[PDB]
């Protein structure tokens, strides 16, 4: 039984406790609703970066093993509970055919790798169905390693294992000394993602241009400029959509981009997944001239206050926590103490993680000319999803993509 195939009853009852998908829509709604915390809690000129595709990921692979309290935090807190016909043991299989199909093995051009472990103490044993549902469903192995005795030689494995996944791209995501003695269990998460652009830019047409911060200064950017039939749409109170997809069709960039007048932090708050369904049902191929700056983002987590804060509490602590799925010979405290993510974009001429220099020559081209410009020399959001499956992979904000 494999995950494309497995079905229904593959994914079993537990313990005791086009067509647009169920899952998708929970994850985005999830996905907004963090980014728009996550967000406010930051300075307008810093960027930000996640995949929130894997925090939900992680989550509902992690409540296999929880139950009651925890269990039901779990479903609230990551839109899960919203998914109509109740049936919280129909997730994992949700996720299978989600999983699937996101991380094939088809030539598809982008490359999608997906890191989604727990760690534990060596003194705790996985209960074997969640050891196996784990596995199936997710990929995901529930790792023993020495915390007591060898912490940092944990650590270092853990950030090495990552770092292996990322193809060196993400070296840390443990912070140094945040696992110890008492480190029971960890939580840590990535999804790495390389792609070519469909319509690639030339790096000789790139050129030092000027982008203004949200202090009311600007900076020096690498400006990339092609034109060329892209899907767009001016939107309500002057917002700019551009998508510009990658190489398959199936993983494409959107940018949102507001009026110089209006700010990103009030179009943060505005964010909805309906709003931006709307958005998308607006856009129609038009052939535009495309100014978007080179950036290289990498945003590291701590996700545990966070969490806790939008009310994932019994889950980190000792005494509420309710994971039968995880046991230890004489204790009854076993909680995650923390979960890790963090995630790595680097935007250039040839795409997301290529770097290459692809000359463009375009002959006998006449373009009408009073066509529109997408100038994005102030602070935008970014948005890499899954188009057949209507999926938000990773989200962000560029606030300064400065040198
Ligand atoms: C980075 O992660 C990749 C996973 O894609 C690791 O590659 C895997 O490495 C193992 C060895 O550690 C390979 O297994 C080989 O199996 C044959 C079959 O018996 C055996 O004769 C070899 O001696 C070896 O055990 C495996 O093929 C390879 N690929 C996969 C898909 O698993 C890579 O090793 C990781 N990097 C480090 C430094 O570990
Ligand atoms: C995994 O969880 C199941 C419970 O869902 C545990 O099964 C219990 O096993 C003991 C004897 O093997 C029985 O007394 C209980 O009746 C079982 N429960 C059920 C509901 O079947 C299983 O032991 C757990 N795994 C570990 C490692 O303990
Ligand atoms: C966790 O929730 C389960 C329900 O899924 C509770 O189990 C109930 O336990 C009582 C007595 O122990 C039984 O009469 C019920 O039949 C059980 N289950 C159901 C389906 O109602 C459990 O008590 C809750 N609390 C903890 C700490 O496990």
């Amino acid at each position: 039984v494999d995950i494309c195939t497995a079905k229904p009853r593959d994914i079993p009852m537990n313990p005791m406790c086009r067509r647009v998908w169920e899952l998708s829509k929970a994850n985005s709604r999830f996905a907004t609703t963090f980014y728009q915390h996550l967000a406010d809690s930051k300075n307008d000129n810093d960027n930000i970066f996640l995949s929130p595709l894997s925090i939900s990921t992680a989550f509902a692979m992690t409540k296999l093993g929880a139950c009651n309290d925890t269990l039901q935090q779990l479903m609230e807190v990551f839109k899960f509970d919203t998914i109509s016909e109740k049936t919280s043991d129909q997730i994992h299989f949700f996720f299978a055919k989600l999983n699937c199909r996101l991380y094939r093995k088809a030539n598809k051009s982008s490359k999608l790798v997906s890191a989604n472990r727990l760690f534990g103490d060596k003194s705790l044993t996985f209960n074997e169905t969640y050891q196996d549902i784990s596995e199936l469903v997710y990929g995901a192995k529930l790792q023993p390693l020495d915390f007591k005795e060898n912490a940092e030689q944990s650590r270092a494995a853990i950030n090495k294992w990552v770092s292996n996944k990322t193809e060196g791209r993400i070296t840390d995501v443990i912070p140094s000394e945040a696992i110890n003695e008492l480190t029971v269990l960890v939580l840590v998460n990535t999804i790495y993602f390389k792609g070519l652009w469909k319509s690639k830019f030339s790096p000789e047409n790139t050129r030092k241009e000027l982008f203004y911060k949200a202090d009311g200064e600007s900076c020096s950017a690498s400006m990339m400029y092609q034109e060329g039939k892209f899907r767009y749409r001016r939107v309500a109170e002057g917002t700019q959509v551009l998508e510009l997809p990658f190489k398959g069709d199936d993983i494409t960039m959107v940018l949102i981009l507001p009026k110089p007048e209006k700010s990103l932090a009030k179009v943060e708050k505005e964010l909805t997944p309906e709003v931006l369904q709307e958005w998308l049902d607006e856009l129609e191929e038009m052939m535009l001239v495309v100014h978007m700056p080179r950036f290289r983002i990498e945003d590291g987590f701590s996700l545990k206050e966070q969490l806790q804060d939008m009310g994932l509490v019994d889950l980190f602590s000792p005494e509420k926590s309710k994971l039968p799925g995880i046991v230890a010979e004489g204790r009854d405290d076993l909680y995650v103490s923390d979960a890790f993510h963090k995630a790595f974009l680097e935007v250039n001429e040839e795409g997301s993680e290529a770097a290459a220099s692809t000359a463009v020559v375009i002959a006998g081209r006449s373009l009408n000319p009073n066509r529109v410009t997408f100038k994005a020399n102030r602070p935008f959001l970014v948005f890499i999803r899954e188009v057949p499956l209507n999926t938000i992979i990773f989200m962000g904000r560029v606030a300064n993509p400065c040198v």
